[PDB]
């Protein structure tokens, strides 16, 4: 019969502090209920938990004793709300505070937002942490296309200028077999919701407008912030399409450098740029709205480098890094020095992955014994080895979301 603390605050977690006597034989619901006990409050406790410090661990099992899971008198122990609020940073731009659980794998937590946002299968996204005002909800905001930026935050955010700083993204993605307390989220903070599998299953116009817009603003945005390149030609409908999609979304100048990448409008006058446009435009102003935003989406589709996340890594018995590229259906090996793509390896011939985690290198085995080895550079071997399993688990579709099956595919 020993002495536990147990910290309690909400605002300062460690301000107010419980003490209570337990006998190692103690179970967590027993000591849960003496907490609850030893505060002077009433309200709805049934959100409430403990969260292990040292462990980084949730105390779920509810008739597991302090002995079973090894926790003494040091064991720095919080007790609160399992749901705390972020900050959601819509592909839209637009920032929305909702409730997440803390204590849910990412995964389940991104079905959860995904269903109260009206985003069918969101296997298909996850989320990113913060990189190294404020709306609430509702339909117009999500189904509608947010307006044009002004030229000038586009020239003054952060852009990609080359291959490498395109790995810098994947880095941020957070690990869908954990919880958020265990990735270092706190109340309060910001998490990105974006589309992470360049394979959309079922998407069409009609069923999922939602969907379909923060699908097309994605790719604006991918577009507009020159994350993947596109030509030209390539821009002007771009161009055409974002303003024919808002012109729309408005009756229920044409200022044509808020709806081009700033390499164009350091390259183009304003006056060269709107003609071309125009002329563009005239191809695509039969459109609907959400015809317009698929055919956005299928443009986007069709460039060079779509559907790629790009990882720096060191592959085995490499002298120098080179970048990884993840596909929907391929892994490529792109050598810095070339510039080019010199290996790929294709899903359909893929017999195993897994990482080795006392060397911290992911190891992938092929048709006809092909053996890849290589360490995570940028981003990490989670992130690596959920992104080829999240892929070949989505090639699992055409036959509910068979879970078990994405969990053992992303080493979760």
């Amino acid at each position: 019969s020993w002495e536990l603390r147990v910290f309690v605050g909400e605002e300062d977690p460690e301000a107010e502090s419980v003490t209570l006597r337990v006998t190692g034989e103690s179970h967590i619901g027993g000591v849960l209920l003496k907490i609850v006990e030893q505060i002077n409050r009433k309200q709805d406790w049934s959100d409430h938990a403990i969260w292990w410090e040292q462990k980084r661990q949730w105390l779920l099992q509810t008739h597991w004793t302090l002995d079973k899971y090894g926790i003494l008198a040091d064991a720095r122990l919080f007790f609160g709300p399992q749901h705390r609020p972020v900050i959601l940073r819509l592909p839209n731009r637009r920032a929305l505070r909702l409730r997440a659980s803390f204590s849910q794998p990412l995964f389940q937590a991104v079905a959860a937002i995904c269903r109260l946002l009206s985003i069918r299968h969101p296997e298909e996204l996850s989320l990113l942490r913060a990189p190294e005002e404020l709306y609430d909800l509702s339909y117009h905001m999500l189904s509608r296309p947010q307006p044009p930026p002004d030229p000038l935050l586009l020239q003054r955010l952060p852009r990609p200028s080359s291959l490498s700083d395109k790995t810098q993204l994947h880095s941020r993605w957070l690990d869908s077999s954990r919880c958020l307390m265990q990735q270092g989220i706190k109340a309060g903070d910001a998490l990105w919701l974006r589309f992470k599998y360049y394979s959309f299953f079922d998407l069409d116009p009609k069923t999922d407008p939602v969907r379909l817009t923060q699908l097309y603003e994605q790719a604006r945005w991918d577009l507009l912030l020159e994350e993947i390149d596109c030509t030209e030609e390539e821009m002007m409908v771009f161009a055409a399409l974002q303003y024919h999609i808002n012109k729309l979304s408005q009756s229920g100048g044409l200022n044509p450098y808020g709806l081009v990448a700033p390499r164009f409008q350091r390259k183009f006058k304003a006056k060269q740029l709107t003609p071309r446009i125009l002329e563009a435009h005239q191809n695509v102003a039969q459109l609907s709205l959400a015809e317009a935003q698929l055919r956005f989406i299928q443009a986007w589709q069709s460039l060079p480098d779509f559907g790629i996340s790009y990882v720096m890594v060191r592959f085995k018995g490499s002298r120098k890094d080179e970048i990884l590229g993840i596909a929907n259906n391929r892994l490529i090996r792109i050598d810095l020095a070339v510039g080019d793509v010199v290996k790929t390896w294709r899903f359909s011939n893929m017999r195993q992955w897994n990482v080795n985690w006392d060397i911290r290198q992911v190891a992938i085995e092929f048709d006809e014994h092909i053996n890849v080895a290589f360490s995570c550079v940028s981003a990490s071997c989670r992130i690596v080895h959920e992104y080829i399993g999240g892929y070949i688990f989505l090639s699992t579709r055409e036959r509910e979301l068979d879970e078990d099956l994405f969990l053992q595919l992303t080493g979760g």
